[PDB]
């Protein structure tokens, strides 16, 4: 198991326009495409994502493609910033995508908020940091994603993602 074959399965693909989980317009492996409430600020996001005029549509390849960026992004953003990398290197291979994950999913402002969790698990308090990860609106509002990273940042396995 990977980072890619992970958020696929949390993410899913979609190759027409959908409404995430917060409603926001989002396209292929979970591509946010805007926060506006508009559907045409959402093509023209998209347009202008891919490189031409979509419709609202886009083949496997395209959502292939941003998705490849969007993983990118988010270990480059987790390496430029100041309280991410130093967790972020001190993890172990399996640990290292579930911080990954939650960067995809929230962006690195969002988790370099969960600053309690972070010092654990740079700790290596499993255990701790599980309970302390638990107690946030991330876990009340999508609970089973949330659950899958928990357990990987406690038992630095893909069990959680075995048999899914
Ligand atoms: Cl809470
Ligand atoms: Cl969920």
């Amino acid at each position: 198991m990977n980072i890619f074959e992970m958020l696929r399965i949390d993410e899913g693909l979609r190759l027409k326009i959908y409404k995430d989980t917060e409603g926001y317009y989002t396209i292929g492996i979970g591509h946010l495409l805007t926060k506006s409430p508009s559907l045409n600020a959402a093509k023209s996001e998209l347009d202008k994502a891919i490189g031409r005029n979509c419709n609202g549509v886009i083949t496997k390849d395209e959502a292939e493609k941003l998705f490849n960026q969007d993983v990118d992004a988010a270990v480059r953003g987790i390496l430029r910033n100041a309280k991410l990398k130093p967790v972020y290197d001190s993890l172990d291979a399996v640990r290292q995508c579930a911080l990954i994950n939650m960067v995809f999913q929230m962006g690195e402002t969002g988790v370099a908020g969960f600053t309690n969790s972070l010092r654990m698990l740079q700790q290596k308090r499993w255990d701790e940091a599980a309970v302390n990860l638990a107690k946030s609106r991330w876990y009340n509002q999508t609970p089973n994603r949330a659950k899958r990273v928990i357990t990987t940042f406690r038992t630095g396995t893909w069990d959680a993602y075995k048999n899914l």
